[PDB]
């Protein structure tokens, strides 16, 4: 419920935020850490910063894959309305909080059965004018 307060058994989930950026998004999209720990629900705060380094505005409606492979399904809050990243003029600092906690239901099916690093491959690469 964008908390977990039952699901939080003291079992450690790792998560590994592979934040990639390419030309298409000429924004200084810094990961906070490459990774986090959550105890399977432990509802953390991890911000992100994207500072625009272009000479004209861009958009930033970037694709993400929230899975090492098997899981994805067991990611809590795979999408929502009001995408954080969006649009910036040539200079400005976007920064936004994120919250992330893996569902312990991951440790149920044969699918995953050991899988517990909900790796978020972010690919910041829509369209660049000329930075």
């Amino acid at each position: 419920v964008e908390q977990a307060s039952d699901l939080i058994l003291d079992e450690k989930i790792k998560v590994t935020f592979d934040a990639n950026v390419a030309a298409g998004l000429p924004w200084e999209f810094v990961p906070v850490q490459r990774d986090i720990d959550v105890r399977i629900g432990e509802t953390v705060q991890i911000m992100y910063r994207a500072k625009n380094l272009a000479s004209t505005p861009t958009t930033g409606q970037a694709t993400f894959n929230v899975t090492p492979m098997a899981a994805g399904a067991y990611f809590n809050k795979v999408q929502c309305f009001c995408f954080t990243e969006t649009t910036l003029e040539p200079g400005e600092e976007m920064e936004m909080p994120v919250v992330f906690f893996v569902d312990p239901e991951i440790v149920k099916p044969v699918e995953t059965q050991g899988i517990k690093t909900l790796t978020l491959s972010y690919t910041f690469y829509p369209r660049e004018p000329s930075k």
